[PDB]
């Protein structure tokens, strides 16, 4: 192990922590995202809160929420046309996402 | 006996292969399709013919023409959305064929 | 050397030329049964005289046959479990050849 | 410890097989085959596995198909990938049955 | 090497044989009751097809089963007691084993 | 001294816990099991403690869930991580009851 491998060791462990930041950064906003599109165009009922002493994980109520305001703004032949399918109950993922992103573009349109 | 056992293995395995030429068939099937939406949505400029003159090779083609359809048809907001970036430039893969599936319900919603 | 080495030898010669005339033999009888179950089962335009005349080899003439043969009367519940999948397009040898028992099987229990 | 982790795997996979065969033969062959009683008349498991499966193809498997498919009238001495064929064989049988 | 130690050689081999056997018979029984309990007690969305299909390892299967048994039948309060923690996100191993256990107590009751 | 300090901490800690385990105990199980005469019939308080734990299951987590959790159905035997989750499911059950 030389001067150039302890460097390039040393800056790869770095690049790797900023990395792994930036991610806990991103799933931070995309729990702002979650809870915001929650309270402003999804029922109480909804809630985190209701839904944990239901007993789901935090992923299972954000793609619950994120299924529900697909199918309230994103149009069903459009999510036919996305997902393939009109059931979105096993498109959890980049199409849930995809969904979503319709869906956020949808309420802007409509606003 | 275990040669009559694992020719029957053998054969198989070309089975398998048989149906890799399958999905080939099905996936040229879908590069006729992403020539179709290039005519049909996007200038005379981006032929195939005028790009081969300009040497770009086919999958080059395909992901240009993917790439501008997505620009054209879906906006903006999903692109940045989806890609999570608003660049196309180095999105081209499994989500640029989601993105040109988005195009192609955009499409058929502007209809 | 003494002469026992041709004591084998001798025999050796004789027993590869029985050999290779039981072979010939077991060529004539599976050309006489590809032809009588191409005359049978399979239509006339399947037949050795056209199907040359379109310019294939024999080996050819006789798998297209065996294909053919084991597509009409081989049910997918079994070609799916030998071959493992429906089609036999480019499929043909020893899982072939048990299709094709199976379907001489077929056509005896079918009459 | 990866490679014993793999050979668990296949441990697995073969007890789940052995649990298939034994929920369907039970309830298609008979009583007498049972493993408590191969076992006490003194037979290792896989050659009980094996004797089952034997007796499945012959249940299911019609008798044409074992000479022509496997080229022998008997099951006795078949056994490898082809009657892993006869099995499957047994399978699309009784699930047509 | 002695008899002694053939001998001890051999009666180890065997015995670890025997061992090895006596695993797959325990690993059968464990997959023949997940099976059973998913059909009997779990809905149709959690079988094993429709998971292997979703992509998820055998285990894994058999550890969300496991799960889904335990926020069934053992009471939240048990599972605070028993795992020590009300989410069972990353509780599955001998603990879940224990729940699970405790999940088939509770329906030998429920009947 | 900090680590003294600290070590007086977990002494009160598990005082309290030992307090909360006997107060309850009398209350429910039997004034038989009570600290002064087990400690006359000669055990350890640490043995005293666990005693009346694993009677605290055995009285309100019933013999299958017991034999459940334990994964044994003799609690004679089952001390440490299961027996605390024993004793907390103990706790739910008289929370419940």
């Amino acid at each position: 192990l030389s001067i150039n491998e302890r460097i390039t060791k040393e800056l790869a462990e770095v690049e790797e922590r900023e990395r792994i930041e930036k991610q806990l950064l991103l799933e931070a906003e995309r729990i702002n995202e979650i809870d915001t599109l929650a309270k402003a165009h999804l029922s109480n009922h909804f809630n985190k809160e209701v839904l944990l002493a239901k007993g789901y994980t935090l992923k299972d109520i954000m793609q619950a929420q994120r299924r529900e305001l697909v199918r309230k703004f994103v149009p069903i032949e459009q999510i036919k046309a996305i997902a393939k399918v009109s059931d979105i109950s096993h498109i959890d993922g980049e199409i849930l996402e995809q969904l979503v992103s319709l869906a956020k573009v949808n309420i802007k349109l409509r606003k």
